[PDB]
Order: C-alpha cells, then sequence, then structure tokens
C-alpha cells in the first residue's frame, strides 16, 4: 500500500525524495513557487506529490488541493505547463534511479490524473 512498500524502504524513499527536490529546486520553470516556503516544507511537497503519484492520494482531498494552491493560481500564475512540470521532474528522478519503464508509466498516469490537476489549478 505505502510508499515505503512500493519503493522497497527507507533508503530507496529517501533517494527518491532527495534527487526529486533536487531536480525541482534547479528547475526555472517553477523553483518561484517556492520562493516564500522554506526548505522544510519545499522538501516535504516533494515527498507528497511523491506519495500521491505513487497512488497515496488518499491524503490529498480535492477540496484541499484547491484550497492549498489557491494564492499560486491566484498570485504566482500556477498552471497546466507548471504542473506538468512537476510530474516530469518526478519521472525524470525515477528514470535515473533506475525504476523500471512500466512501474514509471504508472507513475505518470496517476501524477497526471485530470481530476487532482483541476483541483490543484482552481479549475
Ligand atoms: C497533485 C499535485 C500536487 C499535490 C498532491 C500537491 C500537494 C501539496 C500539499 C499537501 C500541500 C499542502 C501543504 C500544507 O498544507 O502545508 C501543497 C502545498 C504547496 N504546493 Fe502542491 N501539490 C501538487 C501540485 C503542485 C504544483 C504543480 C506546484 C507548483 C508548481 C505545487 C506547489 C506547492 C506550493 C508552493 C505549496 C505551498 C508551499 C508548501 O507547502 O510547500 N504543488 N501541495
Amino acid at each position: 500500500s505505502t510508499l515505503y512498500e512500493k519503493l522497497g524502504g527507507t533508503t530507496a524513499v529517501d533517494l527518491a525524495v532527495d534527487k526529486f527536490y533536487e531536480r525541482v529546486l534547479q528547475d526555472d520553470r517553477i523553483k518561484h513557487f517556492f520562493a516564500d516556503v522554506d526548505m522544510a516544507k519545499q522538501r516535504a511537497h516533494q515527498k507528497a506529490f511523491l506519495t500521491y503519484a505513487f497512488g497515496g492520494t488518499d491524503k490529498y482531498d480535492g477540496r484541499y488541493m484547491r484550497e492549498a494552491h489557491k494564492e499560486l493560481v491566484e498570485n504566482h500564475g500556477l498552471n497546466g505547463e507548471h504542473f506538468d512540470a512537476v510530474a516530469e521532474d518526478l519521472l525524470a528522478t525515477l528514470k535515473e534511479m533506475g525504476v523500471p519503464e512500466d512501474l514509471i508509466a504508472e507513475v505518470a498516469a496517476v501524477a497526471g490524473a485530470p481530476a487532482a490537476k483541476r483541483d490543484v489549478l482552481n479549475q
């Protein structure tokens, strides 16, 4: 069920999260959304998105998603391109840690799932 289990333990999860966080930090398309976010929240956010994309959506009610990103949408110009960039960053991270291509496509399908995307984007 858990992220822990699907990736195979604490060290695997830590690797995924740290590499994903590193990549987002360096991605000029989306870095400025985290401008007013301390680095603890920044890393927690990537662990959240990662948790979501591996099928732990349970914690990410669309109504919570809609409120949590409202200021990004209204004041930072958050849009589809940004949303897609975060998913692409995740799939690039997993590939570089040798996650099977069929498993990457599985997480691609959850990461880019339409109803959660509409909620985050306040559409
Ligand atoms: C389904 C996709 C995503 C999920 C599941 C997700 C989840 C979360 C969660 C749980 C929070 C709330 C944290 C809290 O209450 O303190 C949050 C906050 C935030 N998310 Fe997302 N998010 C998603 C997509 C995005 C995208 C596309 C961006 C930026 C390009 C983004 C940027 C942020 C920002 C800046 C915050 C506020 C700061 C923070 O708490 O890190 N999120 N996100």
